[PDB]
């Protein structure tokens, strides 16, 4: 009965989707699919973050328009996400008419309300190319150790940190020309004006404890005005009444999520939902799934921007940690920097979805993809615990009972134990305690396989006159499978479809209350195959 708008952070246009992105999008998709299973109105929204100096320069180097480049990158991203069955209701772009109009609108309102300030700043400028240079586009000699060709505000040889203005014999990364300091008028958003409001939100208890603690650190350091303008040349939205000035990509980026929803409503011919979800008096819920590196933008700048422009603010922020492979940050040299597209050439989407889900919690701690454990866990849990319940029992039903399940449950008590667990498992999905949900589900799977072993169908099947017993035992196992697959439906989309085809029924959350009796099931190839380390080794080699 709830109206929920859920978003995932917008992937940067100039970068292929990797395992890190997948952790975020999979976490959100699992939650979204569960919400849909409970009958709520859900709108899963995302978009490609396509503006900025890096993108502008990349396009120039490739000899194509930025529009063409971001378009191709967007399609690549969507192909990968579709491959992992991320169920977005809309995937738009921050470079859109919807975002242009909403960004101009919000800026206008913020300015009218007195939250925009003008101040001149001094910044390194490339006089040859004719453009201001972001820190990483300035290279030179470290002022401390004198090591050459160091980029931005830090030296990769001695570890020193400094302003790029301290680099010796500075050079433009773009043209090689010597940059010089140049003045420029910039527009600033008065974030400090929203300090009390933001502090109240931080202590409200809605945000994750770890996030609230980090925010207190930021309040202690002190909030500062935010530089939201960038000079031409730039690829983005030009600021109204300010020729040659553009909105910094980070200002328009989150607005792009609002833009993606407007685009969805407009395509649907829905003239009421946008305001119903974004107006101050909205009763709809708004959630953002994000990573630790952008919490400052989404927890401070964003809510303040919305408040200052008369829009509702996030109901909550769901933050996840970094992804590690084999315990460490992804390493290109070790072949652990894995792209989503590469992953799919070696394994299916469900395997990664399951593994991440089994490790995820409501905290922001890092998630580790240990490849050896990946093979062991997928084979042990999916193939040997869950799918086993169907694969060990379906054959007998199809070959000896014409594919028809027993007329009654052989062990009603055991079945109730399984259906009684729906409350706790659903609450775990709801609270984002994915690890807890999976542990509860696998505990049930253990009891199910214990039941089959206690009945020993491989023994019953060879004994004279025990046909009824065999059908009863195998049908019972298949019904336990039905329940487990329902609980795992948000996690394993493809296996679920194969399971529903086998069971001749769509799996619904409430449906488990009525077991399948005197019901016809269909035969199947292999619901899920084992994986091995040879495949992992191939994945790693292909990623080097
Ligand atoms: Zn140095």
């Amino acid at each position: 009965a709830k109206k929920i708008l859920v978003t995932c952070a917008s992937p940067y246009a100039n970068g292929s989707i990797h395992l890190g992105h997948m952790l975020e999008h999979i976490q959100a998709d699992v939650w979204v699919r569960y919400q849909r299973m409970r009958g709520h109105e859900v709108n899963f929204i995302c978009a490609d973050d396509a503006h900025g100096t890096p993108i502008m320069l990349k396009a120039q180097q490739l000899g194509i328009t930025p529009e063409q480049m971001i378009g191709e990158m967007s399609q690549e991203h969507q192909t990968d996400f579709a491959g992992f069955n991320i169920s977005y209701d809309n995937y738009h772009s921050t470079h859109s008419e919807e975002n242009r109009q909403l960004s101009e609108l919000i800026y206008s309102r913020l300015k009218e309300n007195g939250f925009i300030k003008n101040r001149t700043i001094s910044q390194l400028y490339d006089p040859e190319k004719g453009m201001f240079l972001p820190d990483r586009f300035v290279k030179g000699t470290c002022p401390k150790c004198k090591s050459p060709d160091q980029y931005g505000d830090n030296c990769e040889v001695c570890g020193a940190t400094y302003s790029p203005t301290e680099l010796i014999e500075p050079k433009s990364v773009v043209s090689g020309a010597t940059p010089v300091m140049r003045d420029s008028e910039h527009f600033f958003f008065d974030l400090p004006s929203f300090s009390e409001m933001l502090q109240a939100w931080t202590r409200s208890g809605a945000l994750q404890e770890q996030v609230a603690n980090k925010m207190q650190e930021w309040f202690e350091s002190g909030l500062q005005q935010w530089d939201i303008s960038r000079d031409a040349p730039y690829f983005g939205f030009e600021i109204p009444n300010a020729p040659g000035k553009y909105f910094y990509v980070w200002l328009d980026a989150p607005i792009g999520l609002m833009g993606s929803f407007k685009n969805l409503c407009d395509k649907r011919g829905d003239s009421v939902s946008f305001d119903e979800y974004w107006k101050k008096d909205s009763t709809a819920e708004l959630y953002h799934f994000i990573g630790k590196d952008i919490v400052y933008f989404l927890s401070l700048f964003w809510p303040a921007m919305l408040e200052g422009s008369n829009f509702r603010k996030p109901s909550n922020l769901f933050v996840h940690g970094y992804v590690t492979v084999n315990g460490a940050k992804m390493s290109k040299s070790r072949g652990t920097f894995i792209k989503a597209s590469t992953w799919l050439n070696h394994f299916d989407a469900d395997s990664l979805r399951y593994y991440y889900t089994a490790k995820l919690s409501s905290r922001i701690d890092d998630i580790d993809l240990n490849l050896e454990d990946f093979v062991q866990r997928v084979n042990a849990d999916i193939v040997n615990k869950v799918v086993n319940l169907a694969s060990r029992n379906a054959g007998f039903i199809n070959k000896r009972f014409d594919g028809v399940l027993a007329s009654e449950l052989a062990d009603p008590q055991l079945y109730k134990t399984f259906t009684d667990a729906a409350e706790v498992i659903g609450e775990a999905w709801e609270s984002r305690e994915f690890g807890k949900a999976v542990r509860e589900i696998m505990a049930l799977a253990d009891l199910a396989n214990r039941y089959v072993d206690e009945q020993a169908p491989w023994v019953v099947a060879k004994q004279e006159g025990r046909d009824a017993d065999l059908q009863a035992i195998c049908s019972m196992g298949i019904n336990l499978f039905r329940v487990l697959m329902t609980y795992l439906k948000p996690v394993l989309p493809k296996l679920t479809e194969r399971a529903e085809a086998f069971l001749n029924t769509e799996l619904t959350w409430d449906g488990i209350q009525q077991p399948l009796l005197g019901h016809k099931v269909n035969p199947f190839k292999a619901l899920y195959n084992r994986i091995d380390m040879r495949q992992v080794e191939a994945l790693v080699e292909a990623s080097k």
